[PDB]
DNA sequence: GAAGGGGGTAACCCCTTG
DNA sequence: CAAGGGGTTACCCCCTT
């Protein structure tokens, strides 16, 4: 869209299913993969400097989930990283694409958060006056920290890629616009699991409903879940599972009774969809097929 | 059951399903119940002084699981307790039975264990030499502590009732033999809750086996557990569920295929039992009935 | 409200496998 | 080791009478 040189995320990170590691857990536990990684094909976050060919330097750091992108308490740890959480690669005059195949997220302790925060905030405001730092600003620097620690989500981070075109000097000194990735959720964090149907005991029934199904899923909250049956033919037929939270077994299974199909006296089987749906959210699981059958 | 007065545990504590509380959790989280408590009928650990009627003092403290009963790092907390973990009641000249209806177990931190240990050990060896404790004696007492902390199970405790018959003095100075209860497992610990079958999708099958059942459980260790089918000591015939640990869905469910019954073409249907059984241990869930059907 | 239960959350500690 | 994963502790809350 912009005429000038710019960075583009070729492959965003995994928005779900990456674990943030604490300082104690040990240094390599896996690298942040790409949004299209599977067991066979692994992919990693990738970016490219479009609208220029030449030597250049791309760096990533963790920013808040909040759109005004501020530095996160969390740091990137990796084979290619600063001890501030800043990861740096060099793109060759031919290859303008940077893959970041070994990126970890160091999870800060809540009792660590302030000091880690003032430390990244100092580092940030050192270019304005590198010789020395005044109390007059150290007081107000600590003021950001406190206000940020109150609202900062330790479960969600965003990669921020900052590209720098090496100048005539030999100095990698020219900035490009910084490009912020989609959010990255901690896999080991409260709720915010993607609703998954592992398997079900029945995939067929009668048009009459009332057929009892055992559904195995990933963690669900007994009071926030439902089982939506539907046909997305724009008729927009929908009905629901019949159960009580007691029927939701230790947040990993649902025993429900199928609803009746809208139209009985059907002559042939009809395939519909069912899906888990959080009422409190909008969030849905992958839909599975269910086939209604005719009568007597 | 010899000549003299002795104590007897009328109602032992619940060997499973009691939670030990840390110092931080609070007081008043519930009392150690008797082995026969239900939500309607509550019962608490009870003991009686046999072969004597008169004023007497019974005290309870936590001892190791190890047969040589040594004092546990854990302390009893409650309305009737010392700050050392010693709980004391008085039995009247009429009623020689003592109920302990509010007993909590204060869980020591592993970094607390040493100091709590030397402190209970001093208290133990303070009537042996109350004047002072000699430096020479100090280091031998500290040794016990270290070699006891290495093998002491913080998940299992035993109540030790020490009864004392009050003399003519007014001094509760006569000892009875101390009676040690059966072990008490921390509910919140590795394998110390009860294997439970919540519900199953099928309670009947064919003699041929291979019928797929969804079983909902309380918890499982995925590669620990099995599904034992068996007869009522007809011969003790037994067979097993067919499933991989992949089939055990997240510690709360098992999808298995029923085994074939030993004798096919049974003229009419046969009811057998199935049960969860830890492969490692002996431990079994409550058995559920399953009915085999003949062929056609 | 406190008692009397129970479940979730942070931080860490591990164990499988290559 | 790397790359996942699950389980453990100490603590923090939260429902119900």
């Amino acid at each position: 869209t912009a005429d000038g040189p710019y960075l583009v995320i070729v492959e965003q990170p995994k928005q779900r299913g990456f674990r943030f590691r604490y300082g104690c857990e040990g240094p390599s536990h896996g690298g942040l993969p790409g949004a299209s990684s599977e067991k066979g094909r692994k992919t990693y976050p990738t970016v490219k400097i479009c609208n220029y060919e030449g030597p250049a330097k791309i760096e990533v750091d963790l920013v808040t989930h909040s759109d005004p992108p501020r530095a996160h308490a969390h740091s990137l740890v990796g084979k290619q990283c600063s001890e501030l959480g800043i990861c740096a690669v060099s793109v060759g005059p031919k290859d303008m694409t940077a893959q970041f195949n070994n990126l970890g997220v160091l999870h800060v302790t809540k009792k660590n958060m302030m000091g880690t925060m003032i430390q990244k905030l100092q580092r940030q405001r050192l270019r304005s006056r590198p010789q020395g730092l005044t109390e007059a600003e150290q007081r107000e620097l600590e003021q950001e920290a406190k206000e940020l620690k109150k609202v900062m989500d330790l479960s969600i981070v965003r990669l921020r890629f900052s590209a720098f075109l090496r100048a005539s000097d030999g100095s990698f000194s020219l900035p490009l616009k910084p490009v912020i990735s989609q959010p990255i959720h901690d896999s080991k964090s409260p709720g915010a699991s993607n609703l998954k149907i592992s398997r079900m005991d029945k995939t067929a029934g009668s048009v009459r409903g009332g057929d009892e199904v055992y559904l195995l899923c990933d963690k669900v909250q007994k009071d926030d879940i439902e089982v939506r049956f539907y046909e997305d033919d724009e008729n927009g037929w929908q009905a629901f599972g019949d159960f009580s939270p007691t029927d939701v077994h230790k947040q990993y299974a649902i025993v429900f009774r199928t609803p009746p199909y809208h139209k009985m006296k059907i002559e042939r089987p009809v395939t519909v969809f069912l899906q888990l749906k959080r009422k409190r959210g909008g969030d849905v699981s992958d839909s599975k097929q269910f086939t209604y059958y005719p009568l007597v």
